[PDB]
């Protein structure tokens, strides 16, 4: 008949004192030690129901999907987005928007031959560009991400960028600062006073003009195809929404209006290219941290796909180390640590606790991941978790990169179309030399906040 116990908040501050902005995900464990896997925080102002653990987050964002399905709100993204777009909208405005982009995704490919052909060709393109690296020692960051984003970059725009595209170049590093504040103290203070600092002078002041730097892009892209736009014959996403706003230009309350097109198109832009992006990233400084990782990879490769020819994503059912690995990846990784915010729909009762309709809701996707009772070692990165005996992929229910329920990522058949493709055809035509020794391979993160930031570092691709 209550909310979940927890820490008494003060005025304004909230549960402030009783956390620390640089570690959230940790305070938040700690906290949990002590109210148990379902408690109340207040960020600032805003009071928050933390889930931790598989079976708390199970039960309510899947055996109560629908009390849960709501949006919670993420500061600094919401700075630009105001609640438009498809990703931090609610009622009806989500309903309509995320039935629309899902059709529209698969209208142009998704989850069928064509993106699967545009990423073998994409995926070729890295090749050449890292055996245009010859051999030396490069920070791997933006040749991982101007590849990934030429993906959805395919899909929204109508086609990909040169990769000598300095425009493109300077958009990649407005994700990746963006993607770097939220994840940092500053980044997590903001969730909680927003109110203020939106207007006050630091270090959000810039983040904030990068989202602004990448709107402007969107809305630029946008008048080109609306001056240039076949009604009868879509190029991209972008085509496909002005269409349908067309054709409900006569509606009153459409949800079909530029202010969406925009916002939606910079979500799927910015989610479908650093997410997937900070992944590889991760993965491969794993991969030289674990060399008899490296050296499993490379003989399924041999054996199943040979030298010559590509790997197709029909090969990952003849693959199960490779995904493992993958999964092991995305679970060390843990790069939404904290979901995206969710929040009840309406007044809801979750074991023997109340939760009034609004609240908003944290559901800890690295407590799952890190599930003690899922994984026997938690903290090690071992591609075992995900194999049984024979060495055959085995599925977890802990496995929670891409969160579950209503709201759930719709981007993740791309994403691992994406992240088996690439890793893939990397390591079939590479082997990774790290500027250090293994043993000295930190894989611990830079940051942690709304995302995990692996560590700056350095490596060279080397034929094979
Ligand atoms: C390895 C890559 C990715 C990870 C780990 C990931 C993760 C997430 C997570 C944790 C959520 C929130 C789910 C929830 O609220 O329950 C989410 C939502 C979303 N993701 Fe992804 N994602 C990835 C890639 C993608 C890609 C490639 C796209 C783009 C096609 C994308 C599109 C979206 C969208 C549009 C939402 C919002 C859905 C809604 O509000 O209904 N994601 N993602």
């Amino acid at each position: 008949g209550k909310l979940p116990p927890g820490p008494t908040p003060l005025p304004f501050i909230g549960n402030y004192l009783q956390l620390n902005t640089e570690q959230m995900y940790n305070s938040l464990m700690k906290i949990s030690e002590r109210y148990g896997p379902v408690f109340t925080i207040h960020l600032g102002p805003r009071r928050v129901v933390v889930l931790c653990g598989h079976d708390a987050v199970r039960e309510a964002l899947v055996d109560q999907a629908e009390e849960f399905s709501g949006r919670g709100e993420q500061a600094t993204f919401d700075w630009v987005f105001k609640g438009y777009g498809v990703v931090f909208s609610n009622g009806e405005r989500a309903k309509q928007l995320r039935r629309f982009s899902i059709a529209t995704l698969r209208d142009f490919g998704v989850g069928k031959r064509g993106i699967e052909e545009r990423i073998q060709e994409e995926a070729g393109f890295l090749i050449d560009a890292l055996r245009g690296t010859g051999g030396a020692n490069i920070d791997p960051t933006f040749f991982l991400s101007r590849t990934v984003s030429n993906v959805i970059s395919s899909i929204v725009f109508g086609d990909r960028f040169d990769y000598k595209d300095k425009e493109f170049l300077s958009l990649l590093r407005m994700m990746l600062g963006i993607f770097q504040f939220t994840s940092t103290s500053t980044g997590q203070l903001y969730e909680m006073f927003s109110s203020v600092m939106k207007h006050l002078p630091g270090p959000q002041q810039q983040a904030f003009q990068l989202l602004q730097g990448l709107e402007d892009f969107i809305a630029k892209k946008v008048e080109h195809n609306q001056r240039t736009l076949d009604p009868n014959s879509p190029r991209d996403f972008i085509d496909s929404f002005l269409i349908r706003m067309q054709e409900e230009e006569k509606n009153p309350n459409t949800e079909f209006y530029l202010k969406n097109l925009v916002m939606t198109t910079l979500q799927l832009f910015i989610g479908g290219t650093e997410t997937v992006s900070t992944t590889l990233r991760y993965g491969f400084l794993l991969l030289m941290k674990h060399p008899e990782v490296e050296a499993k990879v490379h003989e399924e490769i041999d054996r199943v796909i040979g030298k010559n020819r590509q790997p197709k994503f029909e090969d990952r059912a003849k693959m199960p180390y490779m995904e493992a690995v993958i999964h092991e990846i995305q679970r060390f990784g843990d790069v939404i640590p904290m979901s995206l915010a969710r929040r009840v729909k309406k007044d809801t009762k979750f074991r023997d606790f109340f939760l009034p309709k609004g609240t908003e809701v944290y559901p800890m996707l690295g407590s799952v991941l890190r599930d003690p009772s899922f994984f026997s070692n938690p903290q090690d990165f071992n591609p075992q978790h995900f194999l049984n005996e024979k060495g055959q992929f085995k599925k977890s229910d802990a496995f929670v990169p891409f969160s579950i329920g209503k709201r759930n990522c719709f981007g993740e058949g791309l994403a691992r179309m994406e992240l088996f493709l690439f890793f893939t055809t990397v390591m079939q035509n590479f082997r990774l030399k790290s500027s250090q020794s293994p043993k000295d391979i930190d894989v611990s993160p830079k940051h942690v906040g709304f995302a995990t930031i692996p560590r700056n570092y350095t490596m060279s691709f080397l034929p094979r």
